[PDB]
This record gives C-alpha cells, sequence and structure tokens, in this order.
C-alpha cells in the first residue's frame, strides 16, 4: 500500500496524521468540504486535496482514513472496492511503528507527562513529535510533523487501538477504574489489559512503572520486560525526596541508580506533578539526556 | 538490552533462536549440561557457552530465555536481580520484528504451507529462515539462521505469544475448534482472536484468507487491512481450477487477478494441498516472485 | 570508532560539526580555552567539555579533529598513540555520508544557490542543515544540527576534501579559473577534477549542470551519471524565459520537462540569480517538492 | 534511477552484477545473443531478458552497463537519449556502497587474501559475496549473490574505478611497480594514489597495512584513518612468530593486541601466504569473528 486517502482531511485530528505520512514518504490524498489554511499547508507538503465529497476522490487510494465515526460516497466506494477503511485512531497509533515510540499510559496524568517528556526532549535538541488529546504537535517546530526520531504519545486504555501500539518505552502512571466499562465492567480484566499492553514492548524495550500505585505494584512481577520503577515509595528505583515549595514552583531532589542526587523544580504544584516529573526523568535518563536538559525542560514547562 | 542468556542453549528449540540473535548482532551466552556439536557451532558463531548450571552463568545477562518448562540457579539468580525471564516461545515470536515476517496462521495446514512458502522463496534465491514445529530452519543454507530478509513462521492460536507476532503478511488457512480450551471453551472468543491477530498487521501489510472456510468468510469484513482471498470458491481472488492427477502428482490451473492462468503441480494429494499451494502462490505473487520459481518450488517440494 | 575529540571545540567552524556528530549518536568530547554558551549548548546535548589543553583530554578518543591548520599536547599525545587527527574540513565533508547530501559545486554562485535550496526545502517543511562558508546552519531550527534527512553543502574545488564528498545530488554552476593554482596552474587539470567529482555520484545520483557555461557543456558527455541541464540555453532541460523586473524583484517563467510552465520571482537582480534559482528549481523538482514551496522559497529569500 | 539494462547480460562478468542488483531490489533487464542457463536463472530471479540486440531493448532503462568497452543499437539508443552508459567494472565497484565492503588492495596477493577472507567469514556463518578476477562469487551459497551483509573485493590499482570504491575496511598488502604505466610511469605518483585510496575510507573505517613493505611503511603516517599494521616486522600490531612446517602445511603463532597467542595453519607454503593469512586475521579479528572460525577458515582453504 502506498496511497492513503483521508475523508475530511482538514479536521483537527486528521491533518496531523496526513502530515506525518507525507513525512514518511507516502502518497497522501484527502477530501474536505472547504479549503482552509490547513489544506493549503498539506498541499504545499505534497498532499492531493479534493474539495467536496464524490466517489472518484477515493480512486487509487490503497487505504482510507475516516473521521471518528458512513453513507459518504468515498467510503461506500472504498468498501465496494474492498479498500480497507481504517479509523483515525488506528492510523494515529500506527505512526509509532516508524519512530522511537514512547507510549505514556495510565488512567491519570498522561497529558502532563507527555508534555513534560516533550519539553525535556526539546530542551535536549530532539524536537519530538507528540500526541496529546489525539492531536499531533511538535511544539515550536520548523519542520513537518514526524520529522524527529521520537514520537511521544498518550496511550489511553479506553482506545480501541491500545493493544496495537508498538512503543519502545511505555509509562504506566497509575491504573484506575474510569474505563472499567471498556472491559466488561471488571477491574481485574482492566488490570490484565495493562499487562498485555506492556508485553507489546520488545525484550529490549523499557517499562516505566509508578510503584506508589498498589495496582501497578501488583502487576509488576508479571512484566517480563526491563523495568524501572519510580515514585515516592522507599523501594522505587527513581525517587523524589525533600519536596518543598518556593512560590508556585515545587522543588525536589531526584535519586537515580548510580547517579548523584539531582535538584529539579517544576512550575506546577501537587505530588501528582512530582510523579509526572519522575516519569519524565526516568525516560530522559534512559535515553541519555543530560542533567541540564532535564532541569531546563522541567523548569520551563508552563502548563 | 544487549546480552541474552539461554538456559539450556543446546536444546533443539533453543539453539536456533540463539543463532538468529547472534546474526542480529546481540551478545549471546548460554548454559547446557552437555557440550555438543550444537554448542560448538554456537560458540564458533560468537556465543559464550557454559557447561553445567551455576548462578554465575547469568552474570551480565540483560534477559534470560528458558525452555518451555524454575528452581534452576541461573533462573533464581535472574529473578532476584530483576532480570526478565522470557519463555522460549516468546523470544521466538519476537524474531519477526527484525525481518520481513510471514505468519502462517490457521488451525490446519500451517506446517505444509510454511514449507511450501520456504520452498518457493528458496527457488527464487531468497534462502528464507522458517519455523516449523518451533524449530528454526533455512534448508540447505550456508549461513547463520536469520541471514535472509524473510522469516516464515507458523502462527499457532494456542501459543501464548500468538497476539504478539508482528508480521508483514499473514495467512489464515482455516479456523477450527481444536484450541477452544485456550479461549474459555468458546468458539466465538476464538474467532475474535483471529480478528485481533490480523489487526497486528500494519495498514501496508497483507492478509491472505482462505474464503472456502465459512469461518474465515465470516470475519473477512472485519479485517480492516489489505486482503487477498483464495480457495476453490468462485468468488475467491486466487483460485484453482481444472484439478487433475498424473500419478501421485496433483495438477491444477491457478487464476490470479491481472495475470494469465498458470499451470502448477504438487507432489501431494488432496484438496487440502491444493489450498496450501494457493496460499503459497498468493504470498509469492505479492512478493514479486517469478512464475518459474513458483512452479519449481511447488513441484520440487517432497513432503 | 565511537569517540570523536575536537581540539578547540568552541570555535565557530568546529561546534557545528560536533553537534551533528552528537545527533548521529557518537560520543563527542572537545577542549577549549574558555567556556562559552557554545560549549554549554554542546554540553547540554551530551558533549564532554574540557577547559584548557592537556594531554589527558584526548584519552579514549578514537579520532581527533583539529582547527583549520601540532605542538598542542592533545594533538601530540594522539600522534604518539596513532590516533588519527583529521582536519576540520575533512570531518565536515564526511557528514554527507550520513544524510541525503546535496553538493553545490561550481566556482561562482555556491553560497546563494545553497541558501536558495535551503530556503525552498525549508518552505516544503524539510528543515535542512546547510553549510555556507564552512559553517553549519539550519536557519530557524528547533533541533540539533543534522536532524533533517537533508544536508546541503557548498563544494569548493579548492578544498582538499573536494574529491571525498559523497553526495546524492551535485550541482555544477560553472567552471572558472579562480583556483587554477590548486591544480598546478592548469585549467585542463581543473576541468578533469570536476569530472572526477561528478563520478563520485552513485549511478542513482543526479548531476545538475549549467550548460550556459561552455566549460560545463564540454565535460557533459563525459558524465556517465543521470544528468539534468539548466540555463538560458535553448537546449537546456530546465530553462528560464520571459525575464522581467518589477523593482528589485526579478520575475521569470521556468520550463521543465513534462510540467506546465511555472512563474517564479526572486528578490535579487541579475541573470546569475536567475541561474541560481534554476539550479534550485532542478533540485527541488527532482526531490518532489511542490510548486507552492518552490515559489514561496524563492520569493521569500532576502539576500 | 530504478531500471538497469545490461548489454550482454549473459557474459561471465555481467551476470553476477545483475544478480546482486536484483538482490538489492532494482529492476534489471539485459540483452544477449543466445538464451542460456545463465539468462534463465536471472529470469527466474526477476530479470527481463531480451534475445538479440535492438534499440527497443533499452527502452525504459535508467542506466546501461556494457561489457569491458558503441555501434550497438542499444548503446546508440541510450547515448542518443542521454541515458548514462557505464562500464562493467564501474558498476561492479559500486556494489560496495550497499554492503559492508572489504577492499583488498595491493599489487600482489589480492586473490589469495580475498579467498582467505571469504573462507574465514564463511566459516563464521556470514556467507560473504566476494569478487576475484572480476567475477562475483558466494562459494557454496544457497542464495542470490549479494545476500550477505559483506562484500569482499579485490581492489586493483590499474582499474579505472580504483578511487571510486567505498569500502569500510581496506587492506594494502604491498605496493609494487607493476602498474606504473597507469600512473604516467611514475612510481611516486603510484604511491600517492594508494594514499588517496585509503582516504576514501570514512573516519570510522579501518586500514590494514603490511608494514613489512617499506613502501607501505613510508605512506603509513599520511593515513589519517584508523590503522592496524601486520607482518613479520617486530613493530607490527599483528605478527607471526615461530613459523614452522608439518607436512605440506605451514604453522605459525599469531600475536594480536590484547589477545592470547593463537596457533594457526595454512595449506600453502611461503611467507607470502603467512602474510595473506595475517591480513585475513586482522580483518576477521576486527569484525569480531571467533578464533575457531579463523582457524577453520585458514586451515580449510585449499589453494
Ligand atoms: C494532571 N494529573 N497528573 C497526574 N499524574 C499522576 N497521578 C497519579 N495518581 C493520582 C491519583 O490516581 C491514582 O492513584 N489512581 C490509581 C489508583 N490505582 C494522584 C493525585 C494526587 C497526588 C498524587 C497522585 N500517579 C501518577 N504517577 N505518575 C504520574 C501520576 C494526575 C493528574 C490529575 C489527577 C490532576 C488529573
Ligand atoms: C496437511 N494439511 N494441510 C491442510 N491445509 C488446509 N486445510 C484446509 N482445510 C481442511 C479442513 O479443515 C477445515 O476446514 N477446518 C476449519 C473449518 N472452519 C481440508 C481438508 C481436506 C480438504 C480440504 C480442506 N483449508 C486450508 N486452506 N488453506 C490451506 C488449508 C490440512 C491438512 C490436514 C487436515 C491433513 C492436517
Ligand atoms: C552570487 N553569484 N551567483 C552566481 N551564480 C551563477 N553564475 C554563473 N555564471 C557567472 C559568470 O561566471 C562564469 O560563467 N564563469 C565560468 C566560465 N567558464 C554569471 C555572472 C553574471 C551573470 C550570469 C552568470 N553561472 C551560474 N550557473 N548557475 C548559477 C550561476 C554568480 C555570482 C557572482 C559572480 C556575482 C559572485
Ligand atoms: C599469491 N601471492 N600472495 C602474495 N602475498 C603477499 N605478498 C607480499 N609480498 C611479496 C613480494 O612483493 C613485494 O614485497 N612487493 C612490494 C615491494 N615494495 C612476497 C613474496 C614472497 C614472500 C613474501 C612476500 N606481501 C604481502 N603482504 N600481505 C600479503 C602479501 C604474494 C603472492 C605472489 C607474489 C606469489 C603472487
Amino acid at each position: 500500500m502506498r496511497r492513503i486517502h483521508f475523508v475530511g482531511i482538514g479536521g483537527a485530528g486528521m491533518c496531523g496524521i496526513a502530515e506525518v505520512l507525507l513525512n514518511l514518504g507516502y502518497e497522501v490524498s484527502g477530501s474536505d468540504l472547504k479549503a482552509s489554511a490547513v489544506t493549503e499547508r498539506l498541499e504545499k507538503f505534497g498532499a492531493q486535496i479534493f474539495i467536496g465529497h464524490q466517489a472518484e476522490n477515493a480512486d487509487g487510494a490503497d487505504v482510507l482514513v475516516v473521521s471518528s465515526a458512513r453513507a459518504n460516497p468515498e467510503v461506500a466506494s472504498a468498501l465496494e472496492r474492498r479498500i480497507p477503511v481504517v479509523p483515525r485512531a488506528e492510523m494515529l497509533a500506527e505512526l509509532m511503528r516508524y519512530r522511537h515510540g514512547i507510549a505514556v499510559a495510565g488512567t491519570h496524568g498522561k497529558t502532563t507527562t507527555t508534555s513534560l517528556i516533550a519539553s525535556v526532549f526539546a530542551a535536549g535538541g530532539l524536537d519530538p513529535t507528540f500526541v496529546i488529546g489525539g492531536r499531533l504537535n511538535a511544539a515550536g517546530t520548523n519542520a513537518q510533523l514526524g520529522a524527529s526520531r521520537y514520537l511521544v504519545a498518550e496511550a489511553d486504555e479506553s482506545d480501541a487501538s491500545f493493544l496495537h501500539l508498538q512503543p519502545m518505552v511505555a509509562v504506566v502512571t497509575n491504573i484506575d477504574a474510569d474505563h472499567m466499562a471498556t472491559y466488561g465492567g471488571d477491574f481485574n480484566k482492566l488490570k490484565k489489559t495493562f499487562v498485555e499492553f506492556l508485553h507489546n514492548l520488545p525484550f529490549y524495550g523499557l517499562a516505566v512503572m509508578c510503584v506508589d500505585d498498589p495496582v501497578v505494584r501488583e502487576i509488576l512481577p508479571q512484566i517480563a520486560r526491563p523495568t524501572v520503577t519510580y515514585g515516592l515509595s522507599e523501594d522505587a528505583d527513581v525517587r523524589a525526596i525533600n519536596i518543598r515549595q518556593e512560590g508556585m514552583r515545587t522543588w525536589f531532589t531526584v535519586l537515580r541508580p548510580e547517579r548523584e542526587p539531582l535538584d529539579v523544580s517544576v512550575n506546577m504544584p501537587g505530588l501528582h506533578n512530582v510523579l509526572n516529573s519522575l516519569a519524565t526523568i526516568v525516560i530522559a535518563t534512559d535515553e541519555g539526556i543530560s542533567d541540564e536538559a532535564i532541569v531546563q525542560g522541567l523548569s520551563g514547562f508552563q502548563g
């Protein structure tokens, strides 16, 4: 397959995916009801844009991507012609197969942790593409989305594509019951899904686990993958101690195996943001990012 | 992770995996009770071999691989130091991430279809590594296992690693009830697992589906991946007609989209071996392999 | 080789090379007489910085890079231990082996053509790294130098590394006599060097030749590589017609094989800048860049 | 460029090159006066074969390869259409760009040293493709030529493509005056060409230098590339001592930096074959090949 066709390519969750696929070297086409600066930018980058929906817009497409949600003549034409029609969320999840993917999973804290990771990686000069709220970003980037080696993405356990993400590194911030309905209303089935998620890591991958959560601590011995734990717990690999405040800024000292203690600060209050920073610190440490870029990335994040 | 340690590296299912990891560039060590030509070959290829089991043999290992079978001192030492221990079957499934993987799934016909695929690819000069019965082979190869771009492997729905295979192409020969116990004794759960398996294909991947099976035909509209169907069914993409016998040899004409009809023969009787050949023909055609190599591989496979 | 050591890493021509090697994944160290924001940025990205020159700074280095120009104790230590010491210009030329290299050669017009190419590639979202005056740039980049797939570099026939560049695409704007002394004061030897330079392209490479120059036209039949010619000559593949001025802006229509005529403008006068733009248009066209990015890149270049 | 057309593809020096290009994924066509088993094998592997020479055989070709030397209508058609026509030897030299290239240079000993290297790499399971006498081989291979990661080739200083080889590792066995005519009949110009040859290595490359030759010893300080020296000289990095005979077999002890002494034997007499063996040992050691494979590769080479 070489040509991907987006139905509604100007949508806020669609244009970013099309831009990465252009960056990856694919032929990209898309239709929309109105030309916009979004479709003009995509066209400048090589996308073929159709205004209006008609069956012929899907001619030649190898796969269709359709908006979160079917009588549409492009879709109907693709089905009758046995062209696969994939939902937006699946194509988004698939982008991780082309990059060094960092999946930020857990029921709470994904958005902040993803942003903190992006901020530290940016401070180290790596310009990562990142996914928050289903939207691809690259902060102040001067390039097509997806240009960086790194893709940092929220992994939502309620998303149909959860068990199809192929990350190199995965965080589990915590395991709550918000999305029990996704798994038959059974919290134990939800827990097993996190184990299966972590087993999509390759044996050389890394699982970053918050052991302050008793549910994470419970599934920890089932993860037959390399693991680094973090939290305030005395037995966490990467720990925060001596937590203090100076204004709206929280300071703490981070302990890491075989490293000197490092003082960091973060511009947001609450232990949950200390934990989000610890997760970030584990990932940046494992990736080899300097202490200065870590301090700069955490300290400069607004919110 | 860089050093993989095999406990019982001389085993028939272990030595092949160790050889591929050596071919992939990893540090490989392994212990065994007896030195043999198998451990000498692994040592010639760069493995570090220990005879006898003692805890120190696992020093420095980043991951342990243990036989489909825990009091062992190397295992106990690895657990105490939080080194992941993965079963033989899981490391085997993981090899597909490094290669152009062809997963031959289905309840019946996996062994023959894999062998025919290997035989056709071999005839085209591609020397594939292939997995039948959990043993890695490359036929008459003059090289380390895994040297080819291609890895062709049986994908068994009863294997715990089934949903962790990451193939480029997947066959489903048929869906039977043999392994219902793996899925709570529920055939409908078993069917859903084949759908989830096919969704591990990337959007550019290929699903090769035998539509003569009513169960395969049922799940076909759920496969949101590129698909080629085969069988004797009049509506299959790739079909066999004019089936005849001349000795113990079965002849038939294969019809393929946008190709002229091609006469082939196979040295085994029964419509099930026609179907095994059709699956092979679909995969070889999609890979660009010549008619000559297809004819030669199929006719030259003994049994 | 894994550790590269720069003697005088803070210099304006050294820091850029060190940053790209960091981006490529190498261990990079460097010494300098004074810490500066340049060395602090390099340290943030993973460089090990030494202040002051002492023999031990070179310990562990696999290669040393020294500034354009031996009594230095780091150099002397490396020579005594048979570590290679490569000049800045050679390490710079070597960066092209890791990227899609575009070598802008010719006696005149290298700086402007390199800048125009970078500007058009930037407009297409490709954020190229480019080398003008021996200095690596990525204009308004949010990343380490070298992050882009593309490296656009002046290729100076007076540089000792000229015949060691390994580009994917090479321009020859013109062949003048400025640097005859490099070649024994013999213009015919200088012409032969341009032929040998173009033969460092791979057979899949591209030579972009300005046939308005009679010297380029002379060596053209000797280039056994894919070639696209440009200029005002009636027989050029890519030509400029209908040249006009409106202010300090020059307008013209570009003819390209199998394309519709395209109107462009450039914010600098003179036929030499029409030619610089034609070279840029040939490279952008062959790389697949849209007409809109070409028009925007050329029109937005100040000077 | 994607389609390469061979004029005389069945010739002994052409078919091997076409097979590697097929293995690399290119479209390959070729013409010849007679069908043979050689053209049938190429056709089985995906080559398009034309019988007879007519201009139309060159249609669609991006480059033509012609045997070791124009009235041919395919050549004339290509020249008239500005399709590059490259000689067999230049395309052969270019294959090294796709592989881990080992260039065996020096006036004497190239054929034996190449065969010994290939023999040792084969014993280590690497099935290398190698070039002796302008012919591509892979010994008893079950695969297309070029399938291995490694390409081992004689580098002849009289070959027009000498300074266009892009090896990762280069041997210089000795520098004699046989080919002074290639270099204006000036031995000093010949010496300088070997220096330029070694500078085509990248800074991470390796030069393997026989310092028993005083000419090699003379140019050694000009090689600003990683270097390992070998020979009987007391100051060589890798040395042979205790040379003895047992039958028609020559035994000696090889000393290597930071390794225990290793006894090896070879089936051919003369110090020149000790030197050919030392060169092989340097390359195999640097590539990480086990002592067992070295001993087996050297001991099993017939002659
Ligand atoms: C923006 N933001 N960022 C967060 N980040 C994390 N929050 C949690 N935990 C939550 C409590 O949630 C559980 O403990 N629920 C599972 C019980 N099995 C929490 C709340 C307060 C203090 C400490 C912990 N742990 C984490 N570890 N690493 C990262 C991380 C949390 C939030 C909001 C709740 C404000 C949305
Ligand atoms: C060695 N070998 N190779 C085989 N190959 C295939 N056998 C089947 N089918 C089985 C019947 O099994 C079902 O149909 N069961 C599922 C019902 N939902 C079958 C049996 C006889 C004739 C036709 C089909 N279909 C296929 N398609 N492509 C490949 C393939 C089969 C076997 C043995 C049974 C001898 C072990
Ligand atoms: C900034 N800038 N940019 C330039 N760009 C190019 N200038 C030339 N030619 C030079 C004349 O130089 C020769 O023709 N000398 C070789 C004779 N064998 C030229 C001068 C005036 C008008 C037209 C051509 N041709 C080219 N082709 N593509 C690009 C290109 C030139 C210059 C300066 C001279 C102002 C430094
Ligand atoms: C098959 N075969 N294999 C060979 N291998 C090597 N032969 C040489 N040397 C040649 C003498 O040649 C010079 O010394 N000429 C340069 C003077 N500046 C030589 C001859 C006899 C004993 C020792 C050295 N040195 C080497 N180093 N590594 C490899 C290597 C040589 C030969 C034949 C001559 C029989 C063709």
